[PDB]
């Protein structure tokens, strides 16, 4: 009655998000490309590399929240105490929410997934860029 909106939206990101993760990731540093900068954010590749981790991570817990329905796997496992442990790496914000833009951005329904699928993909990431700030 409900489900197959939020359904549908999850497995396509879940068979198709190191795609639209990495794509965020060289987006993210577009933004931002003095982060590679030497002493910054993903300086060197180990600290660049894993900042990738992050991306998959947000999108991982989504995949988990269109399922159980809300936004609860998000919430504890990704949307507060992440944000202020970044503050004490020094690992910037604005940084964080130029993945989400670009990923809520590219979404299309005929073309990647569906009109109803899609504004509920665009929930879950908004939501997280509103959370970020
Ligand atoms: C309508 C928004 C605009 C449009 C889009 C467009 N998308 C691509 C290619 C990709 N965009 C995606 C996005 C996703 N794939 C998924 O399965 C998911 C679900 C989580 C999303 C939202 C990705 C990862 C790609 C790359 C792989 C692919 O082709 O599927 C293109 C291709 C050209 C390009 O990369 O720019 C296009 C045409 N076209 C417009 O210009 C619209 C206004
Ligand atoms: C691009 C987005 C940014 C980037 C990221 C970056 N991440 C870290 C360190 C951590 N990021 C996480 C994220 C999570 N860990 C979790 O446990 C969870 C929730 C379950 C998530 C989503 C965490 C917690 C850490 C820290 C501790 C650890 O080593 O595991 C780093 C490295 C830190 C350092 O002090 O060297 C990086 C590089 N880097 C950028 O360029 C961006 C701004």
């Amino acid at each position: 009655q409900r489900a197959a909106a939020r359904l549908e939206a999850a497995e396509k990101l879940g068979s198709n998000h190191e795609a639209v993760v990495k794509e965020a990731g060289d987006a993210c540093f577009s933004k931002y490309g003095y982060n590679k900068n030497p002493g910054e954010a993903g300086e060197n590749q180990e600290k660049i590399n894993k900042c990738y981790r992050d991306i998959d991570h947000y999108m991982r817990l989504i995949n988990y929240t269109l399922v159980v329905g809300g936004t609860g796997p998000l919430d504890e496992w990704g949307i507060a105490g992440a944000r202020e442990v970044y503050r004490t790496l020094n690992l910037p914000s604005a940084a964080y929410i130029a993945a989400f833009v670009f990923t809520r951005d590219r979404l299309c329904a005929p073309r990647d997934m569906s009109a109803q699928a899609g504004v509920e993909f665009c929930t879950a990431l908004d939501y997280l860029i509103n959370s970020l700030s």
